């Protein structure tokens, strides 16, 4: 039917490097930007990314050495490529932020 739905959970937040720094990649509240912000997280988003200017999102597949999110964002186009370091969590931590993200983009 008509209804239209938007997430209502809690937006995911992880543990992520950005060119070698520890950081926190995650979505600002309004869920319009990727955002993010190096540890402490105390100081604003280093990246921040308009969900209406990400062309791409792929993964490093299963298994691979590391798990790593690939940004490409409209104009050689930029690219963010976030590598998600929990120890435990990495892989489903990068299904999380994946998942809302391609909900988000397919809307
Ligand atoms: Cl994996
Ligand atoms: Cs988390
Ligand atoms: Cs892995």
């Amino acid at each position: 039917e008509n209804l239209y739905f938007q997430g209502a959970m809690s937006i995911p937040r992880s543990q992520t490097t950005y060119k070698k720094k520890e950081g926190i990649l995650t979505l600002t509240e309004d869920r319009k930007f990727l955002i993010w912000t190096p540890l402490p997280a105390t100081g604003p988003p280093t990246v921040s990314l308009a969900l209406d200017n990400i062309t791409n999102l792929q993964q490093t597949p299963p298994g691979s050495a590391k798990v790593i999110l690939k940004f490409t964002e409209r104009p050689p186009p930029p690219q963010y490529m976030f590598q998600f370091t929990h120890p435990t969590d990495a892989r489903a931590e990068a299904n999380a932020i994946r998942d809302l993200l391609s909900q988000l983009l397919a809307a």
